[PDB]
């Protein structure tokens, strides 16, 4: 199977697979059953911002999700990504819907990764910033139901011609270039990601969520990973 | 054939195809026969720096090449890249040797491209920076004789186990992700590239040169493009 | 007197001092009487974006001003800033009102300057980005009527408690640190600035405008420079 | 007195004030008696690199110091800078010598700070990068014995016309613009700094060290702070 590290923005409480009984953010290390979660007051129809950070000095993956004028939700987990991911990865966004549904609309996405050796200063970096998505956007790999360009946004899951979100949908967008996330003899490595999103739904209990993820380069949507599996995992183990 | 825009650092005067009678820098728009050149005092065995810039307001492709303590060489050409390149491209470095030879060693390479629409501020960007090259560097497409990792450098053309450069060699490195270089309704677009290089040779007249280039995404080394064709063109038309 | 280079967004046609008979953008080199202008269709009450660029290879100061869905206004002028400005400068925004008036509200302001020598690669840079202004924002020098913090914006000229703009107002904001804009032996130098703005007015002919400017470090608002002088010049020479 | 947070690169073991018995790196929060230290194998005459990082999610100040081909030294301390520093600060480098001495030569210094509110995305940033220092470098405040420009370097402490370091010296360089390091309602704030340095000495036990520091805006060298006090503190409390 793929190898996945992710930050989930999980809108739907699947208590039969260990979710808490409320919408939540979580750190997922090789399982949908998050290693750490925090309560998240998702605001239906408002634009939110997610920030994700990591560095190899502290070996701590952290995320903060906010809406204007409200308390943020923050979650952190101590993990050494050298012990989890391959050296080269792709980074992406994923989302899903199930019985219940929501738009999984990405309005912007930026990412930076740095890798520094002990040679003097000698540091490599990748940075991208999408504030407008186009169709046929050749620097993204779209998987499943994801589309780009409608109103300049990335729609990870299916929406009808008028903006009604559909159930049983899954889609992802991966940046085209591989990213060098760690190296045996690097002095320091770090990354950060930010995205803004609009989750809107007619349902009183929207579903299923959005995730930022890091995977093996050749990662693909696992069969059946709509709904609670967020396009990331083949099962709930 | 491919579509190529390039800045050549041309070490060898091929006067039978229109080169001036001295080493030179040049702007190449769909032909090896440069649209503009400037005299270049290449310094055998020293580390040089090349800077390339362009923006869609001025529609001027410019380059400056320097060595410490010496005068720089600068060349500029008015060209609207919308009229030459496809919207999506790859960017790369190319080099060659022929009867005469030189190392075509790249010590660093950075690139930034920005594309801004009239939506408020709404600007997309790509930036990469390689100050150390690794082997099996998955964010580069290596073509021909190019290799990475030896002493942390990118060797575009063949060098023997002790650093002796070989004749009749050609090689290129392209960044893996496509780059969005223009768009129909962009307000402004720009790019810049910088690389540092070490051209060393036992020959009194080193050959053939290094180029930074922008091409169709699927560009490959044209058959026979060693020597004076710099890995870029199939012929000298 | 101060030494000023500026890009003016001039909302009011002062034909008695050489303005064209329409709102316009202009390049001002040591005089309010622009060296080059272009027609500008300012949209009362809409958010606009201004981009300004310059580099020492091309020696061309260019600006583009846009509103969503409309044609942009662009102006360019060939000038070598080594011949006009001191080596060290401050950068800022200025605005004014006169008999007629408008809000001169800055929603965001970013700036980057780079200066590279021929030492290998050896390049210095300054970048700032304000997307929210606070009061008592210690990295800005506010002059005249300019205030910060109201709704997170920079109000260059006076606005009443309800947002009504006032006449006969002038104000400026300068970044606190001096900027090294050129050097005798630099290989390349460049800068860019971007700001977003909201000019709104009850008048059918709003006045007077906004400018991005570069000045001697100790620049101050010239006496009497409300109105057509944009907070920049002591007279219309 | 001033308020100081610093990362010390302490070359001389002052065991009478709590230093360990070896050269060390340390995190100093309002005292020269570090809250955390790590052993540091300083290499006389070699160029080292220091990296310092902090973010408000994790509230952890960390530093890593390296020389090519050797193990790095790393130290970290959990501290919420909101509880220690004023909202607005200056950032700087400091160094000293005493009875024993060393060059405290800075070859490069970069810094980035970001402050993001919950307004959508709305983030402010400052970045500077000095790879060459000039004299009369107007974006630095030099204090004490610090000078700039000799061979393009920043010499924090006194060196004779031939490069012999002098005892009983202290000097600092602060970036001119204040930095907004925290805010009451920010969602996330972060900073990073990197510098490269050359500490060379004729002494078998070089002294006293270099520090990166963050202080009240109006900070000045405390009287008598040569030697073990690193230009930072008035006493060893
Ligand atoms: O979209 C929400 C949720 O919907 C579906 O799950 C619901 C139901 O169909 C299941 O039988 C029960 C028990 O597992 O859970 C729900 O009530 C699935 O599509 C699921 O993946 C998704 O999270
Ligand atoms: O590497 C320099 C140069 O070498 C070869 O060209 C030389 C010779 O072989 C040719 O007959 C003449 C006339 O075209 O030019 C040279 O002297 C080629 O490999 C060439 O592509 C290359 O530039
Ligand atoms: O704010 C617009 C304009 O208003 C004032 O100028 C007007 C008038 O008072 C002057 O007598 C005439 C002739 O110069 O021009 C205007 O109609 C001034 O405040 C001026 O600076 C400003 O641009
Ligand atoms: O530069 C090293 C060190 O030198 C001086 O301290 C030495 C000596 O003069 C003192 O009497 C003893 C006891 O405190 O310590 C040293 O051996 C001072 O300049 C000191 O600040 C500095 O670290
Ligand atoms: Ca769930
Ligand atoms: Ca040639
Ligand atoms: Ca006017
Ligand atoms: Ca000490
Ligand atoms: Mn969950
Ligand atoms: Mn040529
Ligand atoms: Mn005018
Ligand atoms: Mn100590």
């Amino acid at each position: 199977a793929d190898t996945i590290v992710a930050v989930e923005l999980d809108t739907y409480p699947n208590t039969d697979i260990g979710d808490p009984s409320y919408p939540h953010i979580g750190i997922d290390i090789k399982s949908v059953r998050s290693k750490k979660t925090a309560k998240w007051n998702m605001q239906n129809g408002k634009v939110g911002t997610a920030h994700i950070i990591y560095n190899s000095v502290d070996k701590r993956l952290s995320a903060v999700v906010s809406y204007p004028n409200a308390d943020s939700a923050t979650v952190s987990y101590d993990v050494d990504l050298d012990n989890v991911l391959p050296e080269w990865v792709r980074v992406g966004l994923s989302a899903s819907t199930g019985l219940y549904k929501e738009t999984n609309t990405i309005l912007s996405w930026s990412f930076t990764s740095k890798l520094k050796s002990n040679s003097t200063h000698e540091t490599n970096a990748l940075h991208f910033m999408f504030n407008q998505f186009s169709k046929d956007q050749k620097d993204l790999i779209l998987q499943g139901d994801a589309t780009t360009g409608t109103d300049g946004n990335l729609e990870l899951t299916r929406v009808s011609s008028n903006g009604s979100p559909q159930g049983s949908s899954v889609g992802r967008a991966l940046f085209y270039a591989p990213v060098h996330i760690w190296e045996s003899s690097a002095v320091v490595a770090s990354f950060e990601a930010t995205f803004t999103f609009l989750i809107k739904s007619p349902d009183s209990h929207p579903a299923d969520g959005i995730a930022f993820f890091i995977s093996n380069i050749d990662s693909s949507i696992p069969s059946g990973s709509t709904g609670r599996l967020l396009g990331l995992f083949p099962d709930a183990n």
